[PDB]
């Protein structure tokens, strides 16, 4: 599950005011890649509602990778 992967994450992940985080809204799609320069990767959110597209950093395998 490397070289770009899309993950399905079920959680409500959105904190702080202004921040870069995977805005997971309990059953949402995340389009991520495998960077791992220390342990965290960067990924984008694929929103299935309006188009909430934001980038966030996550500590490796966050959602269920469907590639």
């Amino acid at each position: 599950g490397s070289h770009m992967l899309q993950v399905r994450a079920t959680k409500d992940y959105c904190n702080n005011y202004d921040l870069t985080s995977l805005n997971v809204k309990a059953g949402d799609i995340i389009t991520v890649l495998e960077q791992h320069p220390d342990g965290r990767w960067k990924g984008c959110i694929h929103d299935n509602r309006t188009g909430n597209d934001r980038v966030g950093y996550f500590p490796s395998s966050l959602g269920e990778a469907i590639v």
